[PDB]
This record gives C-alpha cells, sequence and structure tokens, in this order.
C-alpha cells in the first residue's frame, strides 16, 4: 500500500554530488567510461575561486563533481561576498568528507516545489540542518539535510539553466556522448543500524516505505514519495555468517555510513553495457563478474513470457541479471567499485513493465537474485 | 662544455609519481589520455592496506599514481610490520601534499648504482634528506631527498619487476594502448628563486648546467646529469611585466614550488597527438591553442631544411612548434593543465639530429618558441 505521506512535494531527482581531490580526472573518467556529456562548469574560468565543479549529464541524469581550490584564492572572501556558486561548499569540509570517505557522493539533490518550505518542515520534522536554505541570483533555492553518514539531502526548488553562476560548456570540449543512460532511478545507503536511519528518514521525509529484505548479508528497506520516484534503498549489515557481510565491509573501509550505489535507467541497457564494456579496460568502469550459464538456462524458465531467446542470449553475452516481481521485469549488472576503495559503484538498470507513462519501482530491487545466483552456482560446479 | 662532474653513477629518469586522492580515477584518466597500459599494482588486492599505486608504461616512461587508504585499515601496523609496498609513503604526508597543491607530482625518480650510496653522498653534499634508504625484498634499494617544494628527487637502484610487493596486472585490464611515447625526456620545476635552488640541486648532484634562459615571464636553466640523459630545468617568475607571470601564477595556485610540467618523447609526435587529440573530448587532454598560419608560413623558413612541406602542414594540422639548435631540431606541443587547478601540465617531444643512439637534450628546450611566437602573432593580426 502507499499512504502518500509526503511532507512536502517532492518532484523529482535532480543530481548527484561526487566530492573528489581533483574533479577533472574523475569527471573525464566517468564522461567516458558512461557516455555523459560535459554539460556545465564553475570554476576559475567562470570567476569562481573556491571551488571546481563539473556536470556531466546523459538525458536527465546529472553528476556533479567538485573539489577544493587552495584556500588561499579565496581568503579575503566572506559567505556574504563568496564566489562559489553552491554556497553550502567548505573548503574544510570538502577534505575532511574526501579524507575520510575517499571520492563518494557528498548530495543526493531532488527537486522540490520550494527548497525553503522542504527545509523548514524537514527540520520540523527531525532532520538534523547542514546547510539552510540559500537563493541564488532570485531564480534557485537550495538548502541541506543530513542523509546519513556524512551525506546531505539536497532540496532544489526553481521558480520556473542548471544553478546561476554555472556556464554552458563550450560546444568543443563538450562531445555528445551517450550510450543510453537516462536518469537516476534510485540511491542506496549503508548504515550500521537500519532501524534508527528508516526511523529518521522517514520522520522528516513523510516517505513511505515501498519494499523491504530479510539470509546472505544485509537487511534493507525502501522509501519512496508519493509518486514513488524518489527511492532510497537503505543497508544495514546483519553480522554472523559463513561470509563477512559487504555491508559491514563497506562501513570499514569507508569510515561509516555513506553512499553505498547508484542505480542509473537505460532505455537500452544492451547498447549501454555494449558500450561500457568495450571501454572498461581503456578507462571506463569494470563489471561485477558475470553469472555461470546455469544462471541463463534457468532465466528462460523465469522470464521466457518476457525476453526472447536471442534477448536471453545477449543478457548472457553482457552478464545481465534479471529478477521479477509480480508487477515487472527488472534487468540489472553492476560495476566493480568507482574508485581505490571497496565502497561505492554503479549498477545499471531497465525495467519492463507496469505501464499506466511506467510506474515507478517496477519490478523491484532484485531480491530474488540473491536465491537464484546461489541457486545456479550450486548447479555449475555441478 | 660538460664537465661530468656528477657525484654519484645516474643511469636514467626512472618513474613518475603522482600523489593523487583517487589513484584509480587519474590512473584510467591518464591511461586514456595519453595510451598508456596498466601493468602494475599494489593495492589491498596485493595485501597493502596503506596506499593504493597503480602503473601506467609508455616504452620506458613509467606513471605511478599513489593514493591513502583509510588510516584504520593500518592503524595496528608500524614501519618495521608494514603492508606499504613503498616504505616512504606517509598518511599524513599524502593527505597535506595533495590538500596543499593538489594534484601533482611528488617523486621524481631516477635510477642509479647505488641508492643507499646515491642517499648518503647527496646528504653529505647537502641535500636535505626525505626518506633514508631502505632495501625492499633484498632486491631493490629506494630512497630520497628533497628537490623542490615538496617534490622528491627518488634514487631506486637494483641488484640486477617494477618494486616488489607490486603484481603485474592482469592480462584482461591490461588493454595495450600505445600513441608512440617511449620515454621522460624532461622534469621542469618552478620555484620562486632559481639562484639558490640550482645551488642546492646542483650542489648535492653534481649535475652541470646544460642550458639557461635570460625576456616575457621567466628566468630557467638546466641541470643535466653526466650523459646528460637526466635533465631537469628549473624556472623562477620575472616580477615586472605587462602580463603576469605565469611562474608567479603557478607558485600561487600551486602553493609555492613544485613541479610544472613532463616532457615525454614520443617516437612518432604526429601519430600521438593525433592520437590525443582524438580522445581530448571524450576523456583525454586538451592541448594549448594552436600557434597562428605565421607561424607555420614562418617554418618553411626556419626548418625547410628539416621539414618537408607536408610534414610542415602535418604539424599545422596538429598544432606542433618546432624550435632549432645549432645541433638539432626540437617538435614540441603543450597540453592544457592536467587537473582543476593551472598547475602541472605536460609536454610532448621529439628531438631530431645529434646521431653518434641520439644525444640528450637535441634541439634544445623551445627557448626561441617565445620569439618566433609573438613575431608570428604580431603578423596575423595584419
Ligand atoms: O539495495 C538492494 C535491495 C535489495 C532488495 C530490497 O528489497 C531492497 C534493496
Ligand atoms: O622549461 C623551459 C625552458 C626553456 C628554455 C630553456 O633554456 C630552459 C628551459
Ligand atoms: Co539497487
Ligand atoms: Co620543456
Amino acid at each position: 500500500k502507499n499512504p502518500k505521506s509526503d511532507k512536502f512535494k517532492v518532484k523529482r531527482f535532480h543530481h548527484i554530488e561526487f566530492w573528489c581531490g581533483d574533479a577533472t580526472n574523475v569527471a573525464r573518467r566517468f564522461s567516458w567510461g558512461l557516455g555523459m556529456r560535459f554539460s556545465a562548469k564553475s570554476d576559475l574560468s567562470t570567476g569562481n575561486m573556491v571551488h571546481a565543479s563539473y556536470l556531466l549529464t546523459s538525458g536527465d541524469l546529472r553528476f556533479l563533481f567538485t573539489a577544493p581550490y587552495s584556500p588561499s584564492l579565496s581568503a579575503g572572501e566572506i559567505k556574504p561576498t563568496t564566489t562559489a556558486s553552491i554556497p553550502s561548499f567548505d573548503h574544510g569540509s570538502c577534505r575532511s568528507f574526501f579524507s575520510s570517505h575517499g571520492l563518494g557522493v557528498r548530495a543526493v539533490a531532488i527537486e522540490v516545489e520550494d527548497a525553503e518550505s522542504a527545509f523548514s518542515i524537514s527540520v520540523a520534522n527531525g532532520a538534523i540542518p547542514s546547510s539552510p536554505p540559500i537563493v541564488l541570483n532570485e531564480a534557485v533555492t537550495i538548502a541541506e539535510v543530513k542523509l546519513y553518514g556524512d551525506v546531505v539531502l539536497r532540496y532544489v526548488s526553481y521558480k520556473a539553466e542548471f544553478l546561476p553562476g554555472f556556464e554552458r560548456v563550450e560546444d568543443a570540449s563538450s562531445f555528445p556522448l551517450d550510450y543510453g543512460i537516462r536518469r537516476l532511478d534510485h540511491a542506496v545507503g549503508n548504515v550500521p543500524e537500519l532501524g534508527p536511519a528508516l526511523t529518521y528518514v522517514a520522520g522528516f521525509t513523510g516517505f513511505h516505505q515501498f519494499a523491504e529484505f530479510t539470509e546472505s548479508g544485509l537487511n534493507s528497506a525502501v522509501l519512496a514519495s508519493n509518486d514513488e520516484m524518489v527511492l532510497l534503498p537503505i543497508n544495514e549489515p546483519v553480522h554472523g555468517t559463513k561470509r563477512k557481510s559487504q555491508i559491514q565491509t563497506y562501513l570499514e573501509h569507508n569510515e561509516g555510513a555513506g553512499l553505498q550505489h547508484l542505480a542509473l535507467m537505460s532505455e537500452d541497457i544492451f547498447r549501454t553495457l555494449r558500450e561500457m564494456r568495450k571501454r572498461s579496460s581503456i578507462g571506463g568502469f569494470d563489471f561485477m563478474p558475470s553469472p555461470p550459464p546455469t544462471y541463463y538456462q534457468n532465466l528462460k524458465k523465469r522470464v521466457g513470457d518476457v525476453l526472447s531467446d536471442d534477448q536471453i542470449k545477449e543478457c548472457e553475452e553482457l552478464g545481465i541479471l534479471v529478477d521479477r516481481d509480480d508487477q515487472g521485469t527488472l534487468l540489472q549488472i553492476f560495476t566493480k567499485p568507482l574508485g581505490d576503495r571497496p565502497t561505492i559503484f554503479i549498477e545499471i538498470i531497465q525495467r519492463v513493465g507496469c505501464m499506466m507513462y511506467q510506474s515507478g519501482g517496477c519490478g523491484g530491487f532484485g531480491k530474488g537474485n540473491f536465491s537464484e545466483l546461489f541457486k545456479s552456482i550450486e548447479e555449475y560446479e555441478k
């Protein structure tokens, strides 16, 4: 059921911000590996003496890559006089974040109808504030509250192009890469305690529970906005098994709670993963090992309704996993970690079904794949 | 003249080490942009709980990319018990370096005959020590002294493959990229005072002066080993001009002295720059604006001995600059800065002449190009 209990009007996922040591090199790496275009910049060349920020886009997917300059460049500035385009940026918070966590997501940004309203209500409903609502060039309002660990939920509202103080990137350095990725489907957090984190975040958003899982590694539950286009899974470790919890492994190397992965919807996961796998070893992203043939044999038994033999065969060529709900079918695959630490990674998905537009969360999140993976793996050893 | 006054046996440039926030993302970016292969790793998967280090190679060019893990992973270690493969690494020095300078070169590594000898002699001749000589798996000795700013001159000696504790990278993730780059030709430092820096470095190496310049921006001089295969230019600002010194601009954004650029020799600078320019806007490196046609007109007057019309025309297609000595011809081009700050960049070169093998420094370093650039630029405005 859906109680539709949001405490403010939430529109959609807007952007994701990575805090980096060098924004250029991460952004250029992500651009090539994922097929996103360089579409906006705020830096020294735009008069920003505080931080370097570069935005990649694929469809409605926006990845923001931010790093601090030397504080010496903005030593004569104060917040009222700042040249930063992102007023919540802080040299010391950025360097502490990166030093503690390595490369990772700092902000999960959602568009709302009124960022100042959304901030006040949230804090009035238990959210720890992180940056109060600031109006940019009387056009855009932004505000931040704590989500989990050092990750912030960022509210954005527009009166009526990315942010003031950003510039459209010169056509020549903006090469129209595109491998089929269109928007952010969901963002998954890992915490030491799922209960308090669910209570906290549902407390100040009014987001409702969408799904849950539990017997191998984790417990999780998903919060969702009213129309369930903003989807926030949260995991916790389950201590006590033959294998160490990967959630727990995450928390160690990340120095605590943080964002685990971003699931990016592709309008054509076949072309997307062909393009990504072509580039895996020339600067792109690597992919988790592909399931055994066993798996893909059992898929004709599970989704032969949904995917032809040839489409199943293409799933096998590319290591794609398939789960099915009572309502939809989910094609999914995972990258290896995006940086040095085994912390953040990326998932590519495409959903089949739930036509009415397509309703969010169609097909679930893969909870059936745990079983079928081990079940198929027993059968490959044979 | 060459007094051949080195105080220890120096062989060649061995490797360059970048200190990074995330080693993976810089290394993958550099690999694609420059056409270097992933050939060795030391990280969690090799049992290194301290740092992540990835080595790219093109010919004899070795780029090392290093970043710290969370200190929490190695909290129970001490130097005698360390899992670091590079014993001079220090979590706190790395984070301070990167926070002060951004992405940049930490170590300029040269192979010597005896690293322990080279360290003792150097310190006995005025070098500030940075890391004392350490023997790795009774096979390799490494030692570090201060070069300028927070850059260290690293001595390496081998009894008789990169470093112990590193592993050859799996063939699949090692894609045989190659755009023609073969070795490091020279590494250029910027300092506030050229005099004391030349005195310091020549003092402890015995390197001799090879060349010098001065009237627009800088003064410089080059130190060279006995056979002049190790070449170390050093620049200082010249304050007082219509345009601000780019050396001075470097020192501001870098927070002091440091390495300005690395000149990489290509066995075919035409193919190299074709390959690099193809990738400039899809994750590679950008190039400084190309000289005007004026320039390339005057080149037939200057190197028509050396380059045919068609080769000059290919130079023009790719923005290559050409200088000529009394002894050789130099083709050169410069990238834009490698990261967020206008600090470190890269130069691609190829030298024609001085055949005997080719003698180092053949053709100089471009000091004639200052004049011919402005001279040609006056003639394009016309
Ligand atoms: O994030 C993984 C996940 C799997 C199954 C769920 O029900 C929820 C989340
Ligand atoms: O590094 C640039 C340079 C130019 C001319 C010189 O003589 C020496 C260095
Ligand atoms: Co998921
Ligand atoms: Co040079």
